[PDB]
C-alpha cells in the first residue's frame, strides 16, 4: 500500500510515533518518504546479502528473519514479511526498538542525509492531525 503524505501522519500517529525518543512526527514521515517512498512493499537488498524491508526499510542483518541473512538477528522477533503489510504495526513497534538502540534516528541513513536538520515540520503541514 501507498500511503499519501497525511494519511501516513495520521497512522504513525495513533501508533505513538508523535515524539517518541524526541522525534517529532514530522521526523517519521520523512524518513519514510526518503525510504521507501510511502510504499509498504518496499524492499532493497544490500551489498552485504542483507535487505531492507517495508516503509521504514528495516534490515534482516537484526531486526527480522527473512530466512535469507545469516547471522541474522531477528531482534524483532517477525519474520520480514510482516512489515510490508498495508497495517503498519509491525513496522512501527520494531521502529520503536531500532530508535531506542542507542544511535536514535540516525540509524535510518536517508533521515540523517535528508531529513535532519531540515524543517522537518513541512512534512505534516496542512493535515488534520
Amino acid at each position: 500500500k501507498v500511503f499519501g503524505r497525511c494519511e501516513l501522519a495520521a497512522a504513525m500517529k495513533r501508533h505513538g510515533l508523535d515524539n517518541y525518543r524526541g522525534y517529532s512526527l514530522g521526523n517519521w514521515v520523512c524518513a519514510a518518504k526518503f525510504e521507501s517512498n510511502f510504499n509498504t512493499q518496499a524492499t532493497n537488498r544490500n551489498t552485504d546479502g542483507s535487505t531492507d524491508y517495508g516503509i521504514l526499510q528495516i534490515n534482516s542483518r537484526w531486526w527480522c528473519n527473512d530466512g535469507r541473512t545469516p547471522g541474522s538477528r531477528n531482534l524483532c522477533n517477525i519474520p520480514c514479511s510482516a512489515l510490508l503489510s498495508s497495517d503498519i504495526t509491525a513496522s512501527v513497534n520494531c521502529a520503536k526498538k531500532m530508535v531506542s538502540d542507542g544511535n536514535g534516528m540516525n540509524a535510518w541513513v536517508a533521515w540523517r542525509n535528508r531529513c535532519k536538520g531540515t524543517d522537518v515540520q513541512a512534512w505534516i503541514r496542512g493535515c488534520r492531525l
